């Protein structure tokens, strides 16, 4: 049955600047700030928001060599972002099941939360969300 891994992290950003990468500006920054991961990304379907699919192409090394993830969830006025894979990465792996919700606030005008909810059925949501927090903090990075 689906179960769920929360997990959460302040970045010293301005949440405005942190939802449009995560968001929508998202493309090129991925292999940028992944690059050891990420080869590049395509837009498959859609204009942005729910149903939007994507294509991650990985460095050749890596098996298997993408995942297609779609926007299931997208809500402005929250700064919530959900994310399901469809085919590919994980799902190569064992998973049957996996989906990752982003939600943003404000705790200060420059400190934002991000709130991370995976859900998954059936490794391990402990492994999967340490590379998603790192993804985050290479954000703030690449915008400090
Ligand atoms: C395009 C976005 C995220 C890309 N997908 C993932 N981003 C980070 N961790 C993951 N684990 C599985 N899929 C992901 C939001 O900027
Ligand atoms: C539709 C989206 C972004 C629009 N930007 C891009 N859309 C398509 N290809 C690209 N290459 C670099 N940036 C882009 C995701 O919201
Ligand atoms: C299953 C694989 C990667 C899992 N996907 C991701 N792994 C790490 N960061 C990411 N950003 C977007 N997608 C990812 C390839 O071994």
């Amino acid at each position: 049955m689906v179960k769920e891994f929360n997990t959460q992290t302040e970045l010293s950003v301005r949440l405005e600047a942190l939802w449009a990468v995560l968001s929508k500006d998202f493309i090129t920054v991925v292999p940028k700030v992944l690059p050891h991961i990420v080869k590049d990304v395509q837009l498959i379907e859609g204009d942005g928001g729910v149903g939007t699919i994507l294509i991650f192409n990985f460095l050749p090394e890596v098996s298997p060599s993408y995942q297609r993830e779609e926007i299931t969830e997208f809500d402005e006025s929250s700064h919530e972002i959900g994310l399901q894979v469809i085919e590919g990465g994980y799902l190569s792996q064992g998973l049957s099941y996996y989906k990752t919700t982003f939600k943003l606030s404000e705790i200060e005008e420059d400190k934002t939360l991000v709130n991370v909810k995976i859900s998954y059925d059936h490794v391990t949501p402990t492994k999967t969300s340490q590379s998603t927090l790192m993804y985050l903090r290479r954000l703030e990075r690449y915008l400090s």
